[PDB]
Order: C-alpha cells, then structure tokens, then sequence
C-alpha cells in the first residue's frame, strides 16, 4: 500500500527507539506495529500484511530479529535493520542480506529509507 498509509513491522525490545520508531513511520504517513519478539512478529506478518519492517538485530545476548528477517525474505517484503551491534550476530546479517542502520540512528532516517523501499512514486523496477 503506497496509495495509502503502508503496514510497518517494527521489531525492537527498546520502547523508546521503538516508540520512537512508531512515531517516525507515523509522520512519514504509516501504520506500525510493535514487536519485540521474533513470535510477535511472525504473529503480525500473519495477522497484517506487512509492506515494510524494521528490524533490530540485537534484541537481547540470544534473541534476534532472525525468524523475523527470513519470514519477510520469504515473502520478499522489504525492511531494514536497525541495529547497534553487527558482529554479534554476522552470521545472522549475511543470511538476512539486507539494508542495515546502526545505532545511534534518527528514527526518521531509518523510516524514510523503509518506507523509500516500500513505495513512493514508480516502482524501481
């Protein structure tokens, strides 16, 4: 939905950064919804049809935004991962292959670039 306002999929544990996220795809003219599990997640890529999410690699010292990343790869639905930490889990970020914005970052700037890959005007095809 780029006619209208896109479902974004946020997944991060901090409510600050993901309220704040909320607040940044809000503005740019997106619904959000917030998960800071894998289950939450998958439970809302099923429930809603997700356009966009944003993903936090590093939700805890084992939880990740793992099942998440690949549940979106399968159905080819972009998203980007907000992180502060890539090397605690570069195995997991070379199986996701996708955009990544490392923290600190502006929320703005992390939903702009979502949303960019979501839709706007003419597909990049």
């Amino acid at each position: 939905g780029a006619m209208g306002m896109p479902k974004v999929l946020v997944l991060e544990d901090e409510p600050l950064i993901a309220m704040n996220l909320q607040y940044a795809f809000e503005d740019e003219g997106a619904e959000v919804v917030v998960a800071a599990t894998c289950e939450q997640a998958l439970k809302s890529l099923a429930d809603n049809p997700i356009d966009v999410a944003v993903l936090d690699v590093n939700l805890g010292p084992k939880s990740h935004c793992g099942p998440v990343a690949d549940a979106l790869k399968q159905r080819a639905i972009p998203f980007i991962l907000h992180t502060g930490d890539l090397d605690r889990h570069g195995e997991l970020l070379r199986k996701i292959d996708a955009p990544v914005m490392a923290k600190p970052a502006d929320t703005s700037d992390v939903a702009k670039r979502a949303l960019e890959m979501c839709g706007g005007d003419k597909e990049p095809a």
